[PDB]
């Protein structure tokens, strides 16, 4: 019988895009490929507003444009517990959160894009045993992403390469390389993106007046 | 007064995508940017079934889809006029079609991506009479894409180079590259292709039996 | 053991470009790991002068560039036999020559990008028949290019299809779209194409004074 | 007239590919296309070995790659200064040492792709001070990468809002995104990086049996 998997992504949706949607398609397809797991539910999980440097949109818009994107979607919710928290908090806190809710065993695995993994090398900035926790205890699910190299990335990494029984790289056959950035900055220039992100999002956004 | 403009986007649809929408949104946006026109309307116009090696979706499928894809537009619409023709007509006599159309004077040009600039260029392909006539009496608005240049095609041909007012290049920002045949094959295969199409045409196709 | 297989590509070069060198390169590569080929040359044929609308070099200067550009490669070398043909021919007709000059014999297979394999779509461009002789008596090694997606390609055309087990399909995990139309526009705006073709073949583009405004 | 301006890149270099070398020349013809810049020298500056995370080949071999790689550049060098410290060097210090060796004098600016300028968001890597003494008393060239919107990173951050008239945008309607570790990753496995990094890279690397699995 398949491992029951529940994927969790982790990140700042601001806003929420067509891309970062896409992700747990793609991540989904390539687990039930391998025949060993059954996906069972997908999770945003909005960062903090006290997160880095950047100034995000308040984190109840990021949850609000998440839950209208995925009114569509029929196996991934958005969760607010993270961005509801006083602080921010490093992810593998926010898996073992979760992980826990699911005892109240599906398998919990955190889902990213490669230019994620590329980010484990950052000087100061993931915690080593962070990283092995994540690979060892969770799992890993990286979907491909133009000018990453995944399997150089696992290869070179002395944790990751010791890992990846739980590693999995979902490779995206599409080239989609729409970036948040842009699409705030299009939005604060007046311009369209439709097509890009979820008609609801859209509205939401004007609704609102965010980005601007 | 600005100019009224109508786009006209003449191809296959096999299905259509978001890729292919998006190319709407960027040429409207790029020629009010101009500050000389208003574009009124954007006209979808599916090929007849009869053209081709390829074996395309019915006609009827491929508007209907097309259709459903609009529904969420304000100002796009599908029309079916020539893919209810009897038999393949070269686009410049659908251009002319939806000129007298629109007499019953807005200006009509044609939408295409920069693959179609570097067809002009294929051996009995398309008709120099007609290239000439395209752009001299019509327009054509041509948005980027990922391999090719635009401004090098234009400068490379006689005709185009001649006529470049009637030429506007809408450059695509977005790294937008995801192939028709590609969304093909992943629904012949069963897996998702959500987020690529708009999920009404994927309903459609699945209610349908399409690309099976 | 291994069987011998020589790389023919057609096409304009135009001029040749580190990404047209690339292509030979990715589908060796791909052919040595299935561990039945063993690529022994690669061919580069450049099209005659009379072929499509798009005005190009002379053949002489890019049979000139591409050897200049081969020079340091110790496995591909240049042929102008095509381009010194008296008008254009067909692809099956040049595979068809380079052949017999081969004739216990290497197999001769065409190479060529994604979007070529898309081209066999197009209305009267290639002979149905023509596209048969190709991927059955010869072979095709085809390397992937972005927005292209050839296994759609080879299951939606019934030719290919049947004959797939000569068709190889080469994947080059990176992104090098680099089209020789922006080159030859930047050549002739004066800007660098440094590092996107060739040193030898950026001299003898200056020495010749070719594709000036 | 127009401005003596040098080039400055810092980074890995691990190795050195046809993609960093590319960057050179883009944002040289950008500047010049402004009118009001004259690039007059190019360095490339590779980090020191107790940098980051990653394990980089020795600073020796990395050194003599870009030189080797630059023998056929007629105004980019590589200096080792920076990777002869005894240790890793913020880069605002690296810029402050080559403007004095500098030292009616010619502005000294960053050169980068998109990605970088990305980095200056990541909390507790670039100190909020040093990024803005590097884009108000040296400059900034930036050249584009896929999915990066520089535009954007400037207009989001206070800083680089303030002084982006020292900070130049630099587009290559091309597509290069060629990455350094798939060229280590394929190394390894023995597959050719012919076209993507120098011949002379390669020789080197071979000569020294660098990145082995
Ligand atoms: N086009 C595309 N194709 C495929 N994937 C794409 C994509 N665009 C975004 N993505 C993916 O979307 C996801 C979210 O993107 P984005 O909204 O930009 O989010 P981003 O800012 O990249 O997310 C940062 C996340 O990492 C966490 N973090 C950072 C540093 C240290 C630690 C720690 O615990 O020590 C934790 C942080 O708390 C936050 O949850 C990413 O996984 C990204 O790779
Ligand atoms: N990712 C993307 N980014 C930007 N644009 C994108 C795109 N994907 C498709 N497109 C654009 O979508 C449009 C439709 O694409 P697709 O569905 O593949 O349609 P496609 O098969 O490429 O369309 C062929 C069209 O050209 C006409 N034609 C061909 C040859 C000769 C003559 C003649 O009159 O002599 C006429 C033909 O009747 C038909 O209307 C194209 O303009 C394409 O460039
Ligand atoms: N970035 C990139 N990544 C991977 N591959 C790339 C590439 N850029 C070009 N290429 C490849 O480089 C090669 C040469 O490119 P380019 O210089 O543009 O050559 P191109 O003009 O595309 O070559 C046309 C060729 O097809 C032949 N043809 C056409 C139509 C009908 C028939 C017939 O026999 O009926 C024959 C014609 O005789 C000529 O040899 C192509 O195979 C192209 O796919
Ligand atoms: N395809 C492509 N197209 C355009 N540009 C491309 C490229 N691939 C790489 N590049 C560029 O090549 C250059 C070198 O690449 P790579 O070898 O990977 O170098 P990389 O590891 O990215 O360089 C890091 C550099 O940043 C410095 N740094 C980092 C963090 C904090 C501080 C501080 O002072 O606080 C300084 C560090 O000392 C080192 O010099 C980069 O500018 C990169 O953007």
């Amino acid at each position: 019988s398949r491992i029951p998997v529940v994927l969790l992504a982790c990140g700042s949706f601001n806003p929420i895009t067509n891309m970062h949607l896409r992700m747990f398609e793609v991540a989904r397809d390539h687990l039930h490929q391998t025949g060993m797991y059954q996906v069972i539910q997908g999770i945003i999980s909005p960062v903090n507003d006290t997160y880095g440097k950047k100034d995000l949109a308040a984190s109840h818009h990021r949850v609000a444009m998440a839950r209208l994107a995925l009114q569509t979607s029929d196996w991934i919710r958005v969760d607010p517990w993270e961005s509801e928290q006083a602080q921010w908090m490093e992810t593998v806190k926010v898996l073992r959160h979760h992980h826990s809710k699911l005892l109240r065993v599906p398998e919990l695995k955190l889902l990213c894009g490669a230019d994620v993994l590329k980010t484990f090398q950052t000087p100061n900035l993931w915690k080593d045993a962070h990283i092995q926790e994540i690979v060892e205890k969770f799992g890993l699910v990286c979907v491909g992403r133009v000018s990453h190299d995944p399997k150089g990335y696992i290869a070179e990494s002395p944790i990751l390469r010791m890992h990846q029984h739980n590693i999995h790289l979902a490779k995206e056959p599409v080239q989609n390389e729409i970036s948040a950035t842009y699409i705030r900055r299009a939005l604060g220039q007046g311009q369209s993106v439709k097509y890009l992100i979820p008609d609801a999002v859209i509205t939401y956004i004007k609704d609102h007046g965010l980005y601007t």
